[PDB]
């Protein structure tokens, strides 16, 4: 049986992928880049703050100074952090709280494997911190998603091999990171976005311990 579940945060635990999208789009448009639409944003889900800004600048083949790059990333983060102040337990996605409870009852470790430096704050907003055995700090890894490092780190932090773990993700970059870690990915979203080569569920209510078992048994 699997011994850990490695949770992405944004778009898996709660709807904060939507807020990242809205904040990046606002930022892009301030600098005259209009290509950050929902389709493009699939390339930003699960990607670090700095890598995200760089992808936006590349979309338009735009160079900015190092000083401006720093200011832009800070501006978007400040906006995003204001947006999320009112996140509460009511914003936890369906099925997620009950999954955490069921995992703990079955002695399955729970680790966060988010690309976001805002992860700990969000878990606190949602009263979820006590469910997590570890949080892999995305600032500690040498390589961010789609590199597997964050998922490997999350597994190691709870004393479990990646190959005995399930990873839950909503993003192209994160699915690739899970694959390359050795963990088993179960995506949430559209196969049109995430691929037809892993198990994908349409919404998080499908993330039950019963289903994770159904999938692991195969
Ligand atoms: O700015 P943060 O909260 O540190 O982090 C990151 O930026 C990306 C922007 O695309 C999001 O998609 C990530 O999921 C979120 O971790
Ligand atoms: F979207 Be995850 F929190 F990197
Ligand atoms: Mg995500
Ligand atoms: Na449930
Ligand atoms: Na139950």
């Amino acid at each position: 049986m699997f011994k850990a579940v490695l949770f992405d945060l944004d778009g898996v635990i709660t709807d904060t992928a939507e807020y990242h999208f809205r904040a990046w789009k606002a930022l892009a448009e301030e600098i005259g880049i209009n290509g950050v639409d929902r389709q493009f944003n699939e390339q930003l889900k699960g990607v670090s703050r700095e890598d995200s800004l760089q992808k936006i600048l590349d979309l338009a083949d735009k160079k900015v100074s190092a000083e401006e790059f720093k200011e832009l990333a800070k501006r978007k983060n400040d906006n995003y952090v204001k947006m999320i102040q009112d996140v509460s337990p009511a914003d936890v996605y369906p099925g997620i709280l009950q999954l955490l409870k069921d995992l703990r009852s079955n002695k399955i470790k729970i680790a966060l494997a988010s690309a976001s430096k805002n992860g700990p704050f969000l878990l606190e907003r949602m009263n979820l911190t006590g469910y997590f055995d570890a949080i892999a700090d995305p600032a500690e890894v040498a390589a961010s998603k789609p590199a597997p490092d964050i998922f490997i780190a999350a597994a190691h932090a709870v004393g479990v091999a990646p190959s005995e773990s399930i990873g839950l993700e909503d993003s192209q970059a994160g699915i690739q990171a899970i694959k390359d870690s050795g963990a088993l990915p179960i995506g949430v979203g559209r196969p049109e976005d995430l691929g037809d080569d892993i198990v994908i569920v349409p919404d998080t209510s499908h993330y039950t311990l019963e289903f994770l078992k159904e999938v692991w048994l195969q």
